[PDB]
């Protein structure tokens, strides 16, 4: 039964609500098929070796992210980034959470009320295919989602968001809630429910994958996903997408792989976690995919417009899909509640580890957090429940898209940048090395020492770049953000951009001595402090550096 409970533990490890709920809108909206080349390149080259290089920092250390930094005391800053980064994500995903649970709520009914046309939401312009270059909304399913839910009928535009919603009020105060009483005792939270965490996410998937096939537009989707559109590779936009998403699944940039891991026996081992996370992440994308697009080109040949214009882009693409496969199979009353069941299980499980990232992060650094949790617990929680207030407006869904578009973008793949920089060429990979041969006991390969020292931020650093200088204002499918919208954003990704230089500059400014003694204070680890006096620092000759 122990090779049962790994295969579990392991496969329910490498799935995220990021997987189920992110990946369908930026495949649909990057073409499908062609967003798949540069995320399968950027998972092999960047993310399978942070993925493992966060991993053997967190279990060789045994530090949250932000006191992991005692072998670089510099680059605290960088871990007080992925923090706050954590921090801002988590705003909007409970929010995504309380949709998850008021369409659960709503499912518990012999006539789905996303059928149909008629109902007190539905405008006048309603089509309900039974009965009877701008996207399509005006479906059962779409008006449903944006104004049985969202209410965001009621809401002009960012500048008039509204009030919160009641309804999505309650359902965010239960999500908030349960988080909290699940977090306010102890980190472990594993091999209890996760029987049910793990497995039932690939059964949904395989049924709608199954189902899809069969369905009278699918081979039209599955065509127009299998069609590689090699144009827009050449534009950027799909390789940002592809490299945030990378993160954003694998979990990397966050802080929440290093406090996840710093709880793993001395003797764990991280290369084949990460194998095997990386390979199952691959190959569930790329399935994932193919239902996505079955679905969505069903949706185009039963409401007569062209597969580029069925379903939204933004962040309820999950919510406009799996109503219209739930209606399509039998007993629809019975799969909405084992999909949205399932949805709001995982979400649940993703978040707590995301919050948890938040906690240990700031409690492994002030003693009187680490003996108070619950009071810090309560603390985090409420802030997250009131921020996400923000989201739960009648205009929260542009609140949410400015969100999911700052919060970690160019922010994160620069925190993951300077993460690889600070470790690989200041710490040492020869020093990383021997920490990794030390706990697992084998040496890592050439490739995994050359992706890390070179190849990794070569790659992170070109994106970064690209990001910066090729910037797309911001829209919602057919709303185009004032410009103070885009520099508000732009205001939110520097807030956690500049703790490192800020960080630095602090370190430099408090510690005493030369300028010389401060750097080798600053860059030396905090239990060889006692060599700088003996003037013997090995990142001031040029061999430290010429390694590899
Ligand atoms: O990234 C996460 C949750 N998450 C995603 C992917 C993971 C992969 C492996 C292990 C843990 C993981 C956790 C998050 C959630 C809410 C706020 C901020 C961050
Ligand atoms: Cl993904």
């Amino acid at each position: 039964g122990k090779k049962i409970d790994f295969l579990l533990s392991v496969v329910g490890f490498a799935v995220d609500l990021a997987n189920v709920w992110r990946f369908p809108y930026l495949c649909y909206k990057n073409g499908g098929g062609a967003f798949l080349i540069p995320y399968t390149l950027f998972l092999i080259i960047a993310g399978m070796p942070l993925f493992y290089m966060e991993l053997a920092l967190g279990q060789y250390n045994r530090e949250g992210a932000a006191t992991v930094w005692k072998i670089c005391p510099f680059f605290k800053g960088v871990g007080y980034a992925v923090i706050l980064i954590a921090l801002y994500v988590g705003f909007y995903y409970n929010v995504i959470i309380a949709w998850s649970l008021y369409y659960l709520f709503s499912s518990f009914t012999l006539n789905l009320p996303w059928t149909d046309c008629g109902h007190t939401w539905n405008s006048p312009n309603c089509t309900d295919p039974k009965l009877l270059y701008s996207k399509y909304k005006f479906t059962p399913a779409a008006e449903f989602y944006e104004r049985g839910v969202l209410h965001l009928h009621e809401s002009s535009g960012i500048h008039d968001i509204g009030l919160p919603q009641w309804q999505l009020l309650l359902c965010l105060m239960v999500v908030v809630i349960v988080l909290y009483f699940s977090l306010w005792k102890g980190v472990k939270t594993s091999g209890k429910v996760v029987w049910i965490t793990a497995t039932l996410p690939y059964f949904v998937l395989f049924v709608l994958l199954v189902h899809g096939v069969t369905l009278p537009g699918a081979s039209n989707g599955i065509n127009a996903y299998l069609h590689i559109d090699f144009y827009r590779l050449k534009e950027a936009t799909v390789w940002i997408d592809a490299a945030t998403q990378i993160f954003f699944s694998l979990g990397a940039g966050f802080g929440v792989l290093i406090a996840f891991a710093s709880y793993n026996k001395f003797d764990n081992n991280c290369y084949r976690d990460a194998l095997l996370t990386s390979s199952i992440n691959c190959i569930t994308s790329f399935v994932s995919g193919f239902a996505i697009f079955s679905i969505l080109g069903y949706m185009a040949h039963e409401h007569k417009v062209n597969i580029e214009d069925v379903a939204t882009e933004g962040a309820g693409l999950v919510f406009i899909l799996y109503p219209e496969a739930i209606s399509t199979l039998s007993g629809s009353t019975f799969w909405a509640v084992v999909f949205f069941v399932m949805l709001l299980a995982l979400g649940l499980d993703s978040s707590m580890g995301g919050m948890e990232a938040v906690i240990t992060g700031l409690a492994d650094d002030f003693q009187v957090l680490k003996r108070h949790r619950k009071l810090f617990t309560f603390g985090v929680t409420f802030s997250t429940f009131l921020l996400a207030l923000f989201c739960i407006t009648k205009g929260g869904i542009y609140v949410l898209t400015l969100l999911d578009t700052f919060a970690a973008g160019t922010s994160i793949l620069f925190a993951v940048l300077m993460e690889a920089i600070g470790v690989s060429w200041f710490y040492g990979v020869d020093r990383f090395s021997n920490d990794i041969q030390q706990m697992m006991g084998f040496r890592p390969g050439l490739y995994w020492r050359l992706c890390w020292k070179f190849v990794s931020p070569a790659f992170l650093l070109f994106v970064v770049v690209v990001s910066i200088i090729n910037f797309k204002p911001l829209t919602y499918d057919d709303y185009i953000f004032p410009p103070w919208a885009n520099w508000v954003g732009w205001g939110i990704a520097l807030s956690s951009m500049v703790l490192v230089p800020i960080y630095v500059i602090y370190k430099f400014l408090s510690t005493q001595g030369s300028l010389w003694e401060r750097l080798a204070y600053g860059i030396t680890p905090e239990n060889e402090h006692h060599l700088v006096a003996q003037r013997d620092i090995r990142q001031f000759q040029l061999q430290h550096w010429l390694a590899i």
